[PDB]
């Protein structure tokens, strides 16, 4: 399948929920953290700044297995153990209204292809 490059016109969903033509402004790598909470539940999509026991933006990820504290979706702090750091290629897109999103490869379509 096709690689997508910066400056290409593509089709993707706007924040309102409908597909429009947009432009790829830049390619980015986003780094997600994976953790096992103390109750045994698992998260695969934490950001580095969500670790509140150490400064991961300045010093990089925890060691595999390391005890951490996490600021969660409810705004509370929970104990966890660090599992892994998972980098993903993403695509910053811009619509005619000036709005922007950062999205996964599977959310972008070429002008020539059938939707969805």
């Amino acid at each position: 399948m096709q690689s997508i490059t910066a400056g290409q016109k593509v089709i993707s969903k706007h924040k309102n929920g409908a597909f429009y033509q947009c432009e790829v402004v830049r390619l980015t790598t986003e780094t997600f953290y994976e953790v096992n909470f103390d109750d045994g539940s698992f998260s695969d999509n934490l950001y580095p700044e969500d670790i509140v026991s150490q400064d991961c933006l300045e010093f990089g990820p925890p060691d595999e297995g390391e005890v951490v504290q996490v600021r969660w979706t409810d705004g509370q702090v929970y104990g966890a153990k660090f599992v892994a750091s998972h980098p993903i290629q993403m695509y910053q897109v811009e619509f005619e209204d000036g709005s922007q999103l950062v999205v996964k490869r599977d959310d972008v379509y070429t002008l020539d292809e059938e939707l969805p």
